This record gives structure tokens, C-alpha cells and sequence, in this order.
């Protein structure tokens, strides 16, 4: 069995190996990459996502989200308070202001210590979940707006044609902006490209151990757990590496830098934080190996998780028994 300790693997494809996206995912899996839940892919030196980032300031962040924490430093939830619209140029200036800017630090490990010590005492503002793309149309390799769609994959594997679309999303971050512990909708893959700016630190639980994280979360967030049998779908709970180690939960960590891709694998729980002003692009995707995970994915039916139009068909076809309850949660 490849990668039996579930370490995060880093790949360096050549320009030739970067042509065929599906083939390279399947290659990484042949080497055991999925066992970690997360892999890093460093593009060949010949590749670029676009020519420059000099002309992005007029993109609008219609609903910036202020991430307000409650709890203790290593075990907290966050809620998202909506703020007035602002442009990317306005948000960048805000991120760089004395109130929000990255503090002085020695290295990534010092900054990580400062994040976990101090995150809860601040409320950073995240420009998340913005439909759009920064890949040039002429970039043919690993262009996250030109991937095979999940609806086409389901149709190729199972024969059923379904409605829905699959487009990318932009994330504009600042110091301390936070992504809570989650797996993807329907336990899909994700791919994330860090276009510019400061790093993103990731934490991940191997898919084979995901239920250990879920059991810890029910213990640490007992009110939330009574409210919903899949409350990590709400994407609000944070647990620090120190607390995970104290409770024996297997996990790994890695820092993504500008110009690098990260892939999350089906049922790989992940969480993390941004180091300073940055912009990432991400999208969900599927492969044949996903289908079995989609059929078994938990679902939130309490009303909180509310998701895209395109998840309807995935529930309806892969999980018909659960469909009626889940759709009630959507309505
Ligand atoms: O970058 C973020 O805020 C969160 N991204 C992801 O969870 C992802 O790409 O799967
Ligand atoms: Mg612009
Ligand atoms: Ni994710
Ligand atoms: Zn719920």
C-alpha cells in the first residue's frame, strides 16, 4: 500500500505531464497521495496562470465577511457578519492597514504560533466565495475554469444526464482569515490555486480517519452536535493542532505559497488560515473514484448548511433515500 503513514505529498510535474489533468490526478493517487487528504502540486517552470496581476483592483467583493470568533483559543466557532461592498483595491488597502496587517514574525512556524494564540481576539474580513476566474483563457493546462464538469463525470460513470453547472470561485484573504474544518459538498475533491500574495497554511485529517475528527468535534461542540448530526457541514468550527494532538487525532500540516496548487481528496477534512493579503481560486471536481464517496456522504438537513443549485441532482441520484429530508432542509 502506497503512503501508508498518510503524509502530504508534493509533486513536480513536467510540462508534458501537465497536459492531461485527469491522468495526473490518477498518477498521484497511484502513489498514495489521497491517503493524506491533501497534496501540493508545483507547476512546471514553463507555466503561468496569466500574464500579470496588475489589473485586478476593480473586481468587486459584494459581501465581505467579518469572521467573529467565540470560545477559547484552541476550540472556537466563527460566524460571518456581512459588511458593505468593496473593491479588491479597497480590500487590499484594508488588509495592509495597521488594524489588519500581518505582524512581524520570524518564520512560518512563529506566525502559526501567533495565529493560534491570538486569532480569537480579532475579527478579520474575508472576500470569499466570489464566482469568477483569474486564469487567462489562453492558459490550456490546469485552468480551473476549463475542467471537466462534475455533471459530465456523473453522466459518464452512471449514465444519467443531470442539470447543473460547476464554476470556480475567488477568495481574497487577509491575516487571520480562517477556513473552518470541513470536507467538500458531497465529499467531492477540491483544487485551489494561490494566484498571488501571502501564504495559506492548511491542516488535514486522512480520509480513513475522518470519523475520529467527527467524534472529537461532537465532544467539543456539544450544543451544535445536538442541533445537527452533520454540523461540520456548517463550516464554523475550529480546533487547533495542539488540541488535535492532545486528543490523538491523526493530521498533517503544510503551507501553500503563491504559484502552487493544492488538491483535497474525497472525505479529507481540512482547515486553515491566510498569512496576509492574498487571492486564491478554487473549484470542486470529481473522478470515478469519487462516486462511492458521494453515495456515502453525510448530509446536513437542519437548514444551516444551504448550498448551490447543483447539489440537488447529486443527492437525488446518489442518495435517493435521503433526498426528501435533505430538500426540506434546503426549503
Ligand atoms: O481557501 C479557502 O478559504 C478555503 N478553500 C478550501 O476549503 C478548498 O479549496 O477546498
Ligand atoms: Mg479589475
Ligand atoms: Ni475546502
Ligand atoms: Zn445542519
Amino acid at each position: 500500500a502506497q503512503n501508508p503513514n498518510c503524509n502530504i505529498m508534493i509533486f513536480h510535474p513536467t510540462k508534458e505531464e501537465f497536459n492531461d489533468f485527469d491522468k495526473y490526478i490518477a498518477y498521484m493517487e497511484s502513489q498514495g497521495a489521497h491517503r493524506a487528504g491533501l497534496a501540493k502540486i508545483i507547476p512546471p517552470k514553463e507555466w503561468k496562470a496569466r500574464e500579470t496581476y496588475d489589473n485586478i483592483s476593480e473586481i468587486l467583493i459584494a459581501t465581505p465577511l467579518q469572521q467573529v470568533a467565540s470560545g477559547r483559543a484552541g476550540v472556537f466557532t466563527q460566524y460571518h457578519k456581512k459588511k458593505k461592498a468593496m473593491t479588491v483595491g479597497e480590500y487590499r488597502h484594508l488588509a495592509n492597514s495597521k488594524k489588519y496587517q500581518t505582524p512581524p514574525h520570524q518564520n512560518f512556524e512563529d506566525l502559526e504560533r501567533k495565529y493560534w494564540k491570538n486569532r480569537i481576539y480579532n475579527s478579520p474580513i474575508y472576500g470569499a466565495d466570489i464566482s469568477g476566474s483569474l486564469f487567462d483563457e489562453n492558459t490550456k493546462q490546469w485552468n480551473l475554469g476549463h475542467l471537466g464538469t462534475i455533471q459530465d463525470l456523473l453522466e459518464k460513470e452512471c449514465g444519467v444526464v443531470i442539470e447543473g453547472v460547476n464554476t470556480p470561485y475567488l477568495y481574497f484573504g487577509m491575516w487571520k482569515t480562517t477556513f473552518a474544518w470541513h470536507t467538500e459538498d458531497m465529499d467531492l475533491y477540491s483544487i485551489n490555486y494561490l494566484h498571488l500574495g501571502e501564504p495559506k497554511t492548511w491542516y488535514v485529517v486522512p480520509p480513513e480517519h475522518g470519523q475520529r475528527l467527527e467524534r472529537l468535534a461532537r465532544e467539543l461542540f456539544p450544543g451544535s452536535s445536538r442541533g445537527c448530526g452533520a454540523f461540520l457541514r456548517h463550516k464554523v468550527a475550529l480546533i487547533s493542532p495542539t488540541v488535535l494532538k492532545e486528543n490523538g487525532i491523526p493530521f498533517n500540516r503544510i503551507t501553500q505559497e503563491a504559484g502552487e496548487f493544492m488538491v483535497t481528496f474525497p472525505y479529507g477534512y481540512h482547515a486553515g488560515f491566510n498569512h496576509g493579503f492574498n487571492c486564491a481560486e478554487a473549484i470542486n471536481f470529481a473522478t470515478p473514484r469519487w462516486i462511492d464517496y458521494g453515495k456515502m456522504a453525510s448530509q446536513c438537513s437542519c437548514g444551516e448548511a444551504r448550498v448551490t443549485f447543483s447539489m440537488d441532482a447529486f443527492v437525488r441520484i446518489l442518495q435517493p433515500e435521503r433526498y426528501d429530508l435533505w430538500k426540506r432542509g434546503q426549503d
